[PDB]
This record gives C-alpha cells, structure tokens and sequence, in this order.
C-alpha cells in the first residue's frame, strides 16, 4: 500500500505515505508502465469538493484549521458555486497554490526554492495589451538585471461561457527557427511552427541563429495580437570558454530567463490557462538540450572539430568531451556576466535535501526519475541512485493543448 | 486512435503503438495512482499447466506449426506428465527457444540485437557441485574465446518438488574481493562484502588486494555449498591504460572481459531454472562509469581527477564529468588493445534503436526500461534518451530470487 523507497548509494530506506493523497490518475497500470511518455493521452459536485480539500489545505497551511474563518470560506465557496457554477480566490490563497503547485511539480528539480516564489496576480487583466504590460514587469522583476528571482503571473481564470487568455509561445524568451528552401533550419528547429505564425499575424522576420520571437498575447474569443519584446528587457549571455579562445568565435548566446507560458495552473478546481512562470537554468538545460540535441541547435560536431577530436568514431568519446567542454562554457559565461545558474551537481545535491525535507513534512514526494536525472553524467549526481514515486498531486501544472 | 500505448520518438517525431503488452499475463508494480517504475526490485497445477500450455503454444508459432497433430500431441503430453508427476520436462529445442526468448523478453537489457545468437549449453544432467564447476568452467572458456567473446548460457536441472534447489551464491561468475578493513572503508569492491565474507567461512583463504578474484560457492540440493577456485588461466583480465594520459597505467586498475550472470533465476513455462548463468560482452559504461566510479564502489573519480589536476573544490568545474570521460576512454581504448570485444555506449544504443524497430515489425513492441536502457553518462547524446518506451512483463523469463544463505 505504501512502497517502500531506496537509496542505493546509501542504503537507507524511506515509505511514501503522501501518494494516497493523489486524487488524479496517471498513465501506468498493472499491465505496463508508462512512465517515460512525455504527455499520455490523457459539474458543481466535482468542482466543489476540489474547491473544499484545496481551502481545506490553506487553511491548515495557516494554522487555522477549524477556526471561524474557515468555516465561514468553504461557505462563501459552497454559496458561490451554487449560484453561479464557479466561484475566486482570494489573493492570499492563489500565493498558496501558486507555491503548491510548484511544490508538487515532478518534473522539477528546483523544488528547494518552492517558498520563494514572487506571485503577480494579473486576474485583472482584460486585453491582450495589458497582458502585455503584465508580462513586461514579470520579466523585469524576474530578470533583476542578472540576479534572477522566481516569479509567476496569473491570469484571469478559464470560465464556462467563453475562450482561454492564452499565451501561444511556449516560453516568453525564445529564439526563431526559420526553416529553408533546401529544408534544413536557421535558427531554433524547435520553434519553427510557431515562428510562421508570428509572420502570418505581421511580424517582421530576421534572418539569423538568435532572433528573439515577439509574444502572441490571446484575449478571450480574439485572434491573437503581437507584440515585440524591448531589446532591453531580454539579457542574454553571449557564451565563451575558459581555455579555448576559439569558442567565442563560435558566436553562440543564449537568454538568462527561462519562463514556461504555455502550462496551465489548476488550483482548486479552476484553471488558469495562462500563468507563465521563471526561475533560473541548470546549466545542463542549455548545454546539453538546447545546444546539443540533435533536433536543436545540434553544435557537437562543429565543436568535436574545434577541439580536433576524431569524429570517425563513436568508440574516441568526441561526443562526450564535445558535450562537456560546451557544458562548461555555459556555466563560466553565465559566471563572467553574473547571471543566476546552478550546474547539474549543485542542483541535484540541492534536490536530496528538498526530498529529505519533504519526507519530513508531507511524508513523501512526488518525483519523475527520467525528468530529475540530468542528460549528462546521471550517476555522477546523487538522483541516478535515488528511488522516486511519481504521483499527481493538486494544485498542479498542466499540459493543455496548442491554441490554434 | 488505436487503443493501445501510443509510443512516440521526440528525436525523430516517429510514432509506434505498443501491441504486444497486450500479451502481458504478470503485474508490474506500478498502479494508476502512482508509478513505480524507478524501483529497482518491485515487491500449484492449476497455475503450473496454463503457464505450460502458453509457452508451448509460443514455442508452436516460433516453428509456425500451430494448431498442427504434433502441437495438440504435445499439449497432451505435457498435461499427463503434470497429471502424474507435478511438474514437466522441456524438449531440447524447447528449451533453446525458451533461453532466448528470456533474453528477447528482458526489459533492463539494451544488448538485445544479439538475442537470437546466444549459445545454449544444457546442463540438466548435472548431480553434484564437482560437476557444476565443470560446467561453468567450460562455460567461462567458450564465451571467453581468448578476446573474442560469445554469449552463452549454461542451465542447470530445474526446481522440483521437495528437492533442494541447485545455486550459485555468486552473483557473478567473476567478482573481485571486498575485504572490510579496520577503519570501516573497503579494500576491493564494495558490494562483495558479504560474499566475500561467505567465502571466507567455507575456507577460503583470502588474499588482500584491491582485484583479487572471488572462488565459487556452488550448490547442489540439500548439501552444504562447496568451494571452487577458477584457475587463474581461464578468467581473461585487462590492464587499464588511457591513450594519452601516460600516469593511468600507474593506477594499477584492470577489470574482468567476461561479465557472467549468475544469481538469476530462468523462468520457462512455469519451469524454475534457480542455476542458469549466462554471459555477454561489457557495454564500457558499466565498468568505466559505474562499476570504477560510483560513489558505493571502488569510488575513483577524485583519484583520476587529482591526476588530471581539475579543481575538485567546486561542483562548477564539472571535474567529475571531465574524469568520467576520461575512465570511460581508458576502458574502452585498453580493451581494444588487448583484442577482447567491448561496445561503447553510442554503438549499443544505436544497435538497440534497431533492435526496437525489428521488434515492431517481428511482434509489435519491445518491452524497454527507459531508467536502464539509458547509459549513465551522456544520456541525452545517445538515441534512446529521446524515445519513450513501454515497459511489462513477458514469460520466458529472467527474475530476481532472494540469496540462498
Ligand atoms: C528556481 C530555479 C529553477 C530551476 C533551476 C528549475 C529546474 C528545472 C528543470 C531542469 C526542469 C526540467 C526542464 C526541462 O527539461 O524542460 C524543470 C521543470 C519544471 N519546473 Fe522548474 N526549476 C526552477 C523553478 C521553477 C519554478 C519557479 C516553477 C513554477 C512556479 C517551476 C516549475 C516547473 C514545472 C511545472 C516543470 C515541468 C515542465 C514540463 O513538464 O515541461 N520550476 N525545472
Ligand atoms: C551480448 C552482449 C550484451 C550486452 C552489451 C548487454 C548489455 C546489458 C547491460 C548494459 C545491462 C545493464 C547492466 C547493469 O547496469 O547492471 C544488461 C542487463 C541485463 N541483460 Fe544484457 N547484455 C548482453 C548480453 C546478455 C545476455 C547473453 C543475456 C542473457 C541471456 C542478457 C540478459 C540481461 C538481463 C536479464 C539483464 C537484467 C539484469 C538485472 O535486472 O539486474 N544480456 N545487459
Ligand atoms: C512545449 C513543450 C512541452 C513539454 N512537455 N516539454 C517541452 C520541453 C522543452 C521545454 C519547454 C518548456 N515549456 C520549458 C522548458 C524549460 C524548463 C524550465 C522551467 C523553469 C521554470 C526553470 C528551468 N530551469 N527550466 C523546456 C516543451
Ligand atoms: C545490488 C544489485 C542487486 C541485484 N540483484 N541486481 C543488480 C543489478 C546490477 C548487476 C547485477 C549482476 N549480477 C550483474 C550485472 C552485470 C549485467 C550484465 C550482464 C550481461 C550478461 C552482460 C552485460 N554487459 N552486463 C549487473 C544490483
Ligand atoms: C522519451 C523521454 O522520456 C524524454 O526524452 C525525456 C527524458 N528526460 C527528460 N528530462 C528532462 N529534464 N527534460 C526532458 O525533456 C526529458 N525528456
Ligand atoms: C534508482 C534507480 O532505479 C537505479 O539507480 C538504477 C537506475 N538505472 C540503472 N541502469 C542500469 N543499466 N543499471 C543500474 O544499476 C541502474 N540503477
Ligand atoms: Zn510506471
């Protein structure tokens, strides 16, 4: 009933109690695991008993669980729901679940940070372009001119009667990807459908490796609109090596923010379909994915080159130290330009104190082994012998589908 | 879409549907509440016979020979043998097909491309421990080959009813020594202590290096296991030097050509196999990575790293990367050297991504643990990172069984 859980580098043994308290299936049965799928396929007495455990946790998260404020909430809720088949948050509450829902996240190696989260209510936002100025002072405040803060901005909630506000980027700081006569990509390949919509809504394209998409901010039932982001508000870090002197000329760079807006945020039974939200990168993130993967940026080649490695085979590593001279590269230029990064060892470290942590607070921790050991050097770092239970807790982050 | 798993590449943006799970008949751990799946070890005639019948009717498809007289005479003929003695016999050929069909079905395997070329010694007659040795030794001699390395197995008589079990304490073939020191640290490898230590209490006289190779502590039923030491000529090792870093052949590190299974048990038709040994050849990651640098082993990364001169102070240097990489080249370049057959982790993974897509067309899946197909250094550089895999339990099989002491 409650599975037992091993460190094999240390032998010790922990039991997760807190995955009864999933009320959301994932994607395994008996039969078969699904566990490396990156997405599976997958009324007011729903919504209000989701609406009362979630009320139900601020309220012991405050201390006041049973006290006359409380009773008094899950009434407000219970006569709002209904009357009208929803019902809002208090500011104070949205904080809690923002918190929570990074708290809960599986994929998320970060989660040491989860009590500090600058929440930016924008509930009241009703226009694309004040979605717009929203997002602006997110990514001022997040950005803090390099020594990156969390943050998150909530937008309206989705409601019965009509369209999402959405965000169609999938973060808010992303390079263009512009695919070629000849079929191959200038630019990111990862964002190349979303780069043609940009032109196809009147943006201006460029022409090179690092053009900074604008943002198609989506009100309720309107096409999207357009908006270019102030060169000012986007840093970027133009990457070097420590050593080799040829590597600057390899005129790589990437941005300091990584700021997911494509998510949706459920916090006691409603959605917020956009709530983008930034902390700051693991080295690995950039290096190794963004930089490295064959379908991305895919440098390792012209790099193993520099470095004069033997590309005629695999059995010389070329792939490997290619791999860690760009990992290092990263790290040492986001040093030099004092922008906030942590390496795959710190934060993986930083990871087994946050489960230790919440082993004694909640009895457990819901955590997605495949997403939580980096892409390079896996039993390097202390997660590669850490057994992990992956269960959906509320709140939470979401996949939902593309807008268009 | 079909109702089956959906199993995407992301590399590749190549999509398949998992149809074979469907013939899944065992329980993983894993429940729609929570997954599992990281977990290392996941906690009569009536069974017997219906397991008997599905083997028999796989080993009937395999010759394409299903529903035919000698399939139904053979159904019967199985059913009367358990009607009188409780258990069964595998043909010859029977249990060739079963012995690869195990290595077919193993999930946490990424050598797979090889399943069908696996040399299957049968050791059913077999009746004593001095026996055992002989088998095992002419085992470890064939899938040696002075370098050349051939997969083999060797199965020992099956479980029977009231009957002590036949058992290899070791879990492998060939180990190294771990002696317990009186300052709490390890001299050898670490995780033979307790075999180390089992050895010892049966008489072994221990030596006090850092590879000294582990004798065998054989079983034969209802006796007290017996010793065996493995002639020093028979277990190929590899000295290990690095192709441009000149001081690594000063380290003394060497390790093992043949890596042995020995403590798993062969499940066939509900036929119990507890002594069925079985060998490849090393993917360099195991040994370079895992078994030379984990933490809980013989933990050498600082050692190569001082050598190297990294700045071993701050995690930011990345010098345990930098190390790994180089243990991981000394391997791989001292094993060419010496002519004894290794793949490196990019050459097993694209040979597993084939392995995948034969599976799809030959049976429609391929049971896969992504957390164990996955090498443990340059994860995301190798083609399996990127796919996601399904993963159960199919019958013939190899399981883990609790340790015979
Ligand atoms: C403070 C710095 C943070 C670091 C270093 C960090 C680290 C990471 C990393 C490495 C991943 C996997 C990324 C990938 O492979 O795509 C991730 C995923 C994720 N993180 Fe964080 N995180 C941070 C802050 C945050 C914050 C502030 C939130 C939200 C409040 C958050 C929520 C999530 C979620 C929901 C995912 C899964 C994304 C997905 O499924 O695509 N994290 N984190
Ligand atoms: C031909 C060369 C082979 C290669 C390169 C290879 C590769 C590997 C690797 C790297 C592992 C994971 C090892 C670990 O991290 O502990 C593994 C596991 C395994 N392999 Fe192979 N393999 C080969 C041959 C074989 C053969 C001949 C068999 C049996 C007939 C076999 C059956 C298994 C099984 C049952 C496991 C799972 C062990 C466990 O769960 O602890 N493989 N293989
Ligand atoms: C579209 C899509 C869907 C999906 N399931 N997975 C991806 C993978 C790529 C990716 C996508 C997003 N949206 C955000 C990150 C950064 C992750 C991140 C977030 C934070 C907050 C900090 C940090 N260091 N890294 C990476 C894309
Ligand atoms: C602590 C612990 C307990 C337990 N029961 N099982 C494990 C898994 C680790 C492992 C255990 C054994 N006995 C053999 C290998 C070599 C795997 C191998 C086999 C073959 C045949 C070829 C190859 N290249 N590698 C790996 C760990
Ligand atoms: C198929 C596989 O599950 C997929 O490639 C996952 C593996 N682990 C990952 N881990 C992180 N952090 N990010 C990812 O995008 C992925 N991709
Ligand atoms: C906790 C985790 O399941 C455990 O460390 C696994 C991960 N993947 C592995 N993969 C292989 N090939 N071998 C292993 O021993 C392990 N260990
Ligand atoms: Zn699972």
């Amino acid at each position: 009933k409650f599975p037992r859980v091993k460190n094999w580098e240390l032998g010790s043994i922990t039991y997760d109690t807190l995955c009864a308290q999933s009320q959301q299936d994932g994607p395994c049965t008996p039969r078969r695991c699904l566990g490396s799928l990156v997405l599976p396929r997958k009324p007011a007495e729903q919504l209000l008993s989701q609406a009362r455990d979630f009320i139900n946790q601020y309220y012991s998260s405050i201390k006041r669980s049973g006290s006359q404020a409380h009773e008094e909430r899950l009434q407000e809720v219970e006569a709002e729901v209904a009357s009208t088949g929803t019902y809002h948050l208090r500011e104070s509450e949205l904080v809690f679940g923002a918190k929570q829902a990074w708290r809960n996240a599986p994929r998320c190696v970060g989660r040491i940070q989860w009590g500090k989260l600058q929440v930016f209510d924008a509930r009241d936002c009703s226009s694309a372009q004040e979605m717009f100025t929203y997002i602006c002072n997110h990514i001022k405040y997040a950005t803090n001119r390099g020594n990156l803060r969390s943050a998150i901005t909530v937008f309206p909630q989705r409601a019965p009667g009509r369209g999402d506000f959405r965000i169609w980027n999938s973060q808010l700081v992303r390079y263009a990807g512009y695919r070629q006569q000849d079929g191959s990509v200038r630019g990111d390949p990862a964002n190349v459908e979303i780069t043609e919509l940009c032109i196809q809504h009147g943006w201006t394209p460029g022409n090179g490796r690092f053009d900074v998409l604008p943002l198609l901010l989506q009100a309720p039932d309107e096409a999207p609109e357009l908006f270019v982001l102030p060169p000012e508000l986007v840093l970027e870090v133009p990457l070097e090596h420590p050593t080799l002197e040829w590597f600057a000329a390899l005129g790589l760079r990437w941005y300091a923010l990584p700021a997911v807006s494509n998510m949706l945020l459920e916090i006691g039974g409603l959605e917020f379909s956009a709530a983008p939200f930034s902390g700051w990168y693991m080295s690995t993130e950039i290096g190794t994915r963004d930089l490295c993967d064959p379908h991305r940026y895919n440098i390792l080649e012209d790099v193993a080159v520099c470095m004069d490695l033997d590309t005629r085979t695999t059995s010389s590593l070329w792939k490997d130290k290619a791999a860690v001279e760009i990992n290092l590269a990263v790290l040492h230029s986001f040093q030099l330009a004092k922008v906030t990064i942590v390496d795959h060892h710190a934060a993986t470290v930083s990871f087994m104190k946050h489960l230790d942590n919440e082993q004694k607070a909640r009895g457990g921790c819901p955590a997605d082994w495949a997403w939580i050991v980096p892409p390079i050097s896996g039993s390097l770092t202390p997660v590669f012998h850490q057994e992990m239970v992956n269960y959906i807790l509320s709140p939470a982050f979401r996949y939902q589908p593309d807008p268009w």
